């Protein structure tokens, strides 16, 4: 399996939006959850993006697609963005399963100004 992440690079002006599209390709396991991460300009630390506000995610599990649209961009939003698939393994208990990290997109290098 692999995550097909587009676009690879983007340049936007402040105030514009970016849509990043991810598609889980040649899947073995069923897509359960998704995550979005960024290393912002000036920083070496990759951090999680909380979905909400300027950050709007749309997930279509049937087409194995998940997208992030970031509105009202500012120059500090510039950086590398990566999406990630998550899967689960069953357990012998509940209603309680085992979530685990899946494949990551290759990234989108965004430049804002």
């Amino acid at each position: 399996a692999w995550v097909d992440q587009t676009p690879r690079t983007a340049t936007k002006e402040t105030g514009e939006s970016l849509t990043i599209n991810c598609v889980l390709r040649d899947a073995s396991f069923e897509l359960k959850d998704t995550g979005w991460y960024r290393t912002k300009l000036g920083s070496t630390n990759e951090q999680s993006i909380s979905i909400g506000g300027r950050y709007v995610e749309t997930v279509n599990k049937g087409s194995k697609s998940f997208s992030l649209r970031i509105s009202d961009l500012r120059v500090e939003d510039s950086g590398t963005y990566k999406c990630q698939a998550f899967y689960s393994l069953p357990l012998g208990d509940y209603n309680y399963s085992l979530l685990f990290r899946g494949e990551k997109g290759a990234g989108t290098a965004l430049t804002v100004k």
